[PDB]
């Protein structure tokens, strides 16, 4: 709730300098927080803020830079997957941490990723994930940049599965990957189907799903869900949550410490 | 001109990133294309390739948003001038065109700019005919963000007379072109009977790319209203007619094509 409000201020400042608009964003956000952070609430708040700002994608540039760095280093990430003793687990780790990397940069990322692999998963259900990947799999993405790293795990999954369906956001909201991000990363060449969550909610809002996507989720033999908002919406089974616990609330919910990497299957 | 394109590629890239490798890659690939083969197809192909290299979906997202914001702020004043004029239809045409050109207290300044452009009037003035054809099925082919707010004033005038009104925007972001979100922000979806896209988001119109619904609506139209220079350049060799081109002739090639001088405003019907 606090972070959200800071994030509203940040977004507004990405778009505009009009203090009237910026304060209108923050003030209208305060009003909504006071009346009712949930996925439905954060979504409702960002949408209202974008409406006040008259913007479609305030994070357009910030997402592009994440895509750019991901593109630069992905061949190296592949090297580490292909070269590891357990490619599937290493692909999981890469999908979780690749976009956590801090801004040549190619050498630094090699160190970062090798360090995260040494630390490993605090919760490591990757063998079970691998097992369940033989069925119809739905891969629910999170951010731009990150979606480039997700392609590595999709290829691994693609070795076993009956079918792979990727889901992205139907409209830009914060740094979430949209269908264009998925095309940049060539998700449409790897996955058998590429779908949206509808009007582009943070997390999943069942009411907003297109019928094709809802069906794919219900019929899935495994859902792979990236990040915190997805976890908080979907805790539909079996589901694997791949994420870093970046906050106390999420960490306590999952049963790890902050900063821990998680690949958790709720069977 | 290809010189303006190339400069615009540099500008787009700089909007997104500071990596010189990526910037120079954008400019260099753009140069290769220009040497191999500005057409709508060509400019579309070049911006798409540049967006790919940059890993970006809308480098103009902030620039478009500011245009939307100013438009919002001064629209009520534009409305005053339309409703207060002796020929609201023609004034709505002029507003929609100068909404494609143009600060705390910028409300007073714009009053002066709009008043001036109405005094200058249209060098080609086919607005009576446009008004006459607006009784039928109408398709309104938009151009930029910001501008689309001003377009709503002409849509309302058209909406007094027409069997039907279909608005068309870009299916994906390209340069500052209005997309479906831009149209929602301007409430196009509340004025028009249908709100469609041109598909994969081309500059201008690329017939190959239109969704079936949009292609039908263009073919079945009694009148297409087309905004700006790219739309003119794609539709001017008139497979689809009657069509009205509302634009300013901002460069010598377009001006010579249409038969006006640079800076001249045009509301030209071809049929
Ligand atoms: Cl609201």
């Amino acid at each position: 709730p606090s972070c959200l409000l800071g994030r509203v201020y940040y977004e507004a400042k990405l778009v505009t300098d009009d203090e009237d608009l910026i304060s209108q964003c923050v003030d209208e956000s305060l009003k909504i927080l006071a009346e009712n952070i949930n996925a439905h609430l954060a979504t409702r708040i960002h949408r209202r803020v974008y409406e006040i700002l008259g913007v479609e994608d305030p994070y357009a540039e910030v997402k592009a830079r994440a895509n750019e760095v991901a593109r630069q280093v992905l061949p190296l990430a592949k090297e580490i997957v292909e070269g590891s003793d357990d490619p599937f687990k290493t692909a999981v780790i890469v999908s979780i941490v690749g976009n956590n990397f801090d801004y040549v940069v190619e050498e630094e990322f090699r160190d970062f990723l090798k360090r995260k692999v040494q630390e490993g998963l605090k919760i490591n259900d990757t063998e079970r994930i691998k097992e369940l990947s033989s069925g119809k799999v739905v891969y629910l993405t999170d951010n731009a940049g990150e979606i480039f790293f997700d392609t590595l795990l999709m290829k691994e999954i693609k070795r076993r599965c009956e079918k792979l369906t990727a889901v992205v956001r139907g409209r830009p909201i914060i740094s979430d990957a949209t269908i264009e991000d998925a095309r940049l990363a060539r998700v449409d060449k790897i996955a058998d189907e590429l779908l949206t969550n509808g009007k582009g909610a943070i997390g999943i809002i069942m009411d907003e799903l297109p019928d094709e996507t809802r069906k794919a989720l219900e019929e899935a033999d495994l859902i792979v869900a990236k990040g915190m908002a997805n976890y908080e919406c979907l805790s539909l089974k079996p589901i694997a949550f791949l994420l870093t616990a970046k906050c106390e609330p999420v960490a306590r919910d999952i049963g790890v410490n902050v900063g821990d990497m998680v690949a958790k299957v709720v069977e």
